[PDB]
């Protein structure tokens, strides 16, 4: 009874350029700067994005089990559009959480999740689960075990028939620190995961305190954007400078789409991010990839009406080698 959605692409082999994709409609002057994101098709999503993440799996704030149902499209239609993504390669992950998610898990509900999980993937065709928790979700109810103990389930049942169910997170960079809540979801997971994506956008002047150079070197501050990644990906592979460990091979930088995305934390010139590939590369620690929000701001419009024209993964789908 297979199909085309019925595989689980292998991203073990490849560099990732990771977009979210908004499964609700636009509401118009949504941006940050007052633009307006795009009703895009899942399977209208640009080729250089090999891995796309259907926002969101969440709660109702009655119930505890999260669940996804597409918008505006029945199930079947929605699968075929997962199988287009999946012939080509290119894996759709379910983005669990994302602002107002209301989820919140209890302990015992860990195994109606994971068959919730298992539903989503025989009904829809997605390939992994993206942990997108908001702040106030992190420690939330059982979360913190319920999440992991349920995702091992998962990643064991596929592991079984021959796949592999992709686990990913998106953490706010702030949170990954020693004895941070945040801190058990990775060493829970630590055989689970495929990649950490810490979102290095919105978090205002926090940052990084660096020797080397003597500064404070914040995430809004674009003078010196070159050493904040820099610095930021070496914290995480070094364990260092207050960061958790994130083994480069499997740290992906998260980064918006464009200056209606986020508050903060734009990149201005993608040369930057070149050299910072390219400077990790020379000391044998090149990461996954590339994340960014939002495939529906990469097509969207800005508040003059200007197209953004898929800039970003213009830009960066050939530093990862996607395009
Ligand atoms: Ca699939
Ligand atoms: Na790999
Ligand atoms: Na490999």
């Amino acid at each position: 009874a297979t199909d085309d959605a019925s595989v689980m692409p292998d991203i073990s082999n490849k560099q990732v350029l990771v977009g979210y994709w908004h499964s609700w409609k636009s509401s118009g002057k949504d941006g940050y700067q007052q633009g307006t994101s795009a009703d895009i098709a899942l399977k209208d999503t640009p080729k250089a994005y090999n891995v796309v993440d259907v926002s969101f799996m969440k709660g109702d704030g009655v119930n505890r089990i999260p669940t996804f149902k597409p918008v505006g499209i029945n199930d079947s239609d929605f699968r075929a559009q997962v199988g287009a993504l999946n012939k080509e390669g290119r894996a759709v992950l379910l983005a669990l959480g994302g602002a107002d998610g209301h989820v919140e898990l209890k302990a015992g509900d860990e195994e109606a999740f994971a068959n919730e999980i298992i539903r989503q993937v025989e009904t829809y065709g997605f390939d992994g689960l993206d942990i997108d928790l908001e702040q106030s979700a992190i420690t939330a109810g059982d979360n913190k075990t319920v999440i992991p103990a349920a995702l091992k389930i998962v990643k064991d049942h596929y592991k079984a028939e021959g796949k592999n169910f992709l686990i990913t997170m998106a953490p706010e960079f702030p949170y990954l620190k020693p004895g941070s809540a945040y801190e058990s979801y990775l060493t829970s997971l630590a055989n689970y995961y495929d990649y950490i994506a810490p979102q290095l956008y919105n978090q205002g002047g926090d940052g990084v305190w660096v020797d080397e150079t003597n500064q404070w070197i914040a995430q809004n501050n674009d003078t010196l954007k070159e050493s904040f990644l820099y610095y930021m990906a070496d914290s995480f592979i070094n364990g260092t400078r207050g960061y958790l460990k994130i083994p480069a091979n499997k740290f992906v930088f998260g980064l918006p789409a464009n200056v209606d995305a986020a508050a903060t934390g734009y990149v201005t010139d993608p040369q930057i991010v070149k050299n910072v590939f390219t400077r990790l590369q020379a000391k044998g620690t090149p990461v996954k990839g590339i994340m960014t929000w939002s495939v529906n701001w990469d097509a969207g419009k800005n508040k003059a009406g200007v197209p953004y024209n898929n800039s970003f993964s213009n830009a960066y789908g050939p530093i990862v080698g996607t395009k």
